[PDB]
């Protein structure tokens, strides 16, 4: 429904209870994720659903993050979405093909951020509504029962690196977009640069951002020679 | 059958042919693993089975490591266990759901330490008797045909890191306890500290030890802010 | 059909359109991979098929890399192979058990170098014709849409490390040979030494080479003590 590959790699969360920021987010980013989940406080989600209806963005360049499968919030989200022109939703805590299928006929970006989602990543990616896979390090660690996703130097811990590769491979195996996880340390531009360069080098399509200042960094970040090495060179020229 | 989550994170192997050490092991550790497998020489396993019957420990805080599926030793182990109050066994070289199921009605901690076990980790974790997943680096490398699990600096080699993450994710996907592998270099307290801190940070529930001096180390070892980051902070306070 | 484990660990690609080099490749390496795929230009593949028939090597120590499943080149390759004594083929871009099975009654070394192949590695390894698993970092990154498989220091990027471990585990779970990926930087002998030492330490059986100068490097590259640690020591003595 959307030509997401035609849009650039800089995607930006915007909490949907801040409609006064929607235009700025759309001007700053390649794709805006209007957020009904963790970016919006529980008490503000009804107001976010009204803003979703009242302040429209370009549906060719906007995705809506709904709430998790089986929640009453998700039911309210889908009702609010009915009166919009949006076609593509982002499903947080995505944990099964069935959770993706129950969102048909919408296009779905599955955000894997739990152990069950990682174990089921291939089944989630293969589901007919899926158009992209994302991963989320902080909810992954939280639901695992841990306390940090990164070492002292800022490098991802191993289980986070493992899920990152899992999602990239599952997405690419089924022709889906691959979206890399957000860099929560906004002022850590050095770390974001290295992370987005790393993501682009292995074939992520998108780095998702939580602050508009990260979008320029992402956009900029994105012997024997045999056939694949020449493809690497062509990908660079492109 | 056991409230294993209620016990602390410091689990300690004690070879079952050393009953004179059982009381000391129970006083030193949160949970004792009385070992009928690799901790006991082949010729001493019959004596270990008698000690298992004769010198009981608290079954709320003691697990018995039996021998691998299909071995005559495992058959002897289960016969010896019949006359004990233990309910929970640790299955080494765990390689299929069927190996776990044939131990019903016992509770099972599956110790994955072979390639087949890693490939089948999700099926093993989902098996109805499973209450925990552990991994073992040295038997993993041995059965792969290799010669060391760690680099010169003591860091795990990549296939070991891969299986570690595999077991953590499979355990957590099915609500099982996650047990991190033993640190064979007993006097390497620095390495154990970093390893157990790493394990606790990503949500392992337990670090298993092979010497009681490791238990204190383990017990001690265990921007944009969104919902999961606050859960990280709560997990720390707890 | 071949006692591949009896041969040493140094395998060497030789483009099949260079029959004047076949004898030198056989003398330099433990096993020669006569290449009909990426080592030979599209326009030279018919000449490579004739050289395959005309200049035979020892079939106990020679494997033929054919072209990918579903290609017209692969059909031509199998026709050319009919008039040879070779029994074992290497399948590039191996992506399903069905691709391996359609090569029966030949023995197959599946070369996984795409996301779909990584996701399906266990099914590929378990296929009845499979005798080995290899992985390929450059085609993996190319087909993912990325631009490099290695960081600036030459270390593999994470998705490459992930697929490497995936292939080692899948191969070993089903009793197959495990072949480590080629080191394209031929003059980087230091990096190859560390890489092949790493591969041998975790139980790869083979490091595949693209230049004969790499074969000597590969051949040379290949506390509590419990049962598996003694197996590590025995593997070293052997
Ligand atoms: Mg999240
Ligand atoms: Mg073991
Ligand atoms: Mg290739």
């Amino acid at each position: 429904h959307m030509n997401l590959r035609a849009a650039g790699p800089g995607w930006l969360f915007c909490p949907a209870d801040r409609p006064e920021r929607f235009a700025k987010a759309a001007a700053a980013a390649d794709v805006v994720i209007l957020d009904l989940e963790d970016g919006v406080a529980e008490a503000q989600k009804p107001a976010a659903r009204n803003a979703l209806r009242d302040t429209p963005l370009d549906p060719e360049r906007t995705v809506v993050r709904i709430n998790a499968g089986g929640t009453a919030d998700q039911a309210r989200d889908l009702e609010a979405l009915a009166g919009t022109a949006y076609t593509t939703v982002m499903l947080p805590k995505a944990e099964s093909a069935a959770q993706v299928i129950e969102l048909a006929p919408r296009d779905v970006i599955a955000l894997v951020e739990t152990a069950r989602g990682a174990v089921c990543a291939a089944e989630i990616a293969a589901a007919d509504p899926t158009v992209g896979m994302m991963w989320g390090a902080e909810d992954l660690i939280a639901t695992l029962g841990g306390s940090s996703s990164r070492r002292a130097d800022g490098a991802y811990r191993d289980v986070a690196r493992h899920v990152r590769s899992t999602i990239l491979l599952a997405a690419s195996a089924f022709g889906r977009l691959a979206l890399d996880a957000v860099h929560l340390d906004i002022l850590d531009v050095e770390g974001l640069q290295e992370e987005a360069r790393d993501a682009a080098a292995v074939g992520f399509d998108v780095t998702v951002c939580i602050h508009p200042s990260q979008i320029p960094v992402v956009r900029k970040a994105y012997q024997m020679v045999d056939s694949p090495v020449l493809t690497h060179a062509e990908t660079m020229l492109r």
